[PDB]
């Protein structure tokens, strides 16, 4: 197995990680797409030009749409920054997106050479 296929298995190992029940309680605003509309953030689409997701991550995953771990990490922390971007840094959305980017961190620097 190439060290592509290799590092994207940790990649995927991750996601599937970011998505388990285990990081539920911080992970879930991170979930899906930001319905700014739903949630009433009429100027979100306007400070954040680039929205990222989990699910979108996930779907990116199952196209085999990342090249690389370093496509995948781009659009993982994409995520946490357009949520530290958009958010005052002590509202809730931060601390959690915070603490999901910790297992996110301390894991994806475990990738196999
Ligand atoms: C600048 C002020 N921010 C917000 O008004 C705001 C409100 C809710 C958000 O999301 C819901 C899912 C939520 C609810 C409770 C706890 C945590 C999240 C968000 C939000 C969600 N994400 C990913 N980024 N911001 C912002």
């Amino acid at each position: 197995m190439g060290k592509l296929s290799e590092q994207l298995k940790h990649c995927n190992g991750i996601l599937k990680e970011l998505l388990s029940k285990k990081h539920a309680a911080y992970a879930w605003p991170f979930y899906k797409p930001v319905d700014a509309s739903a949630l009433g953030l009429h100027d979100y689409h306007d400070i954040i030009k680039h929205p990222m997701d989990l699910s979108t991550v996930k779907r990116k995953m199952e196209n085999r749409d990342y090249r690389d771990a370093q496509e995948f990490a781009a659009d993982v922390r994409l995520m946490f920054s357009n949520c530290y971007k958009y958010n005052p840094p002590d509202h809730d959305v931060v601390a959690m997106a915070r603490k999901l980017q910790d297992v996110f961190e301390f894991r994806y620097a475990k990738m196999p050479d």
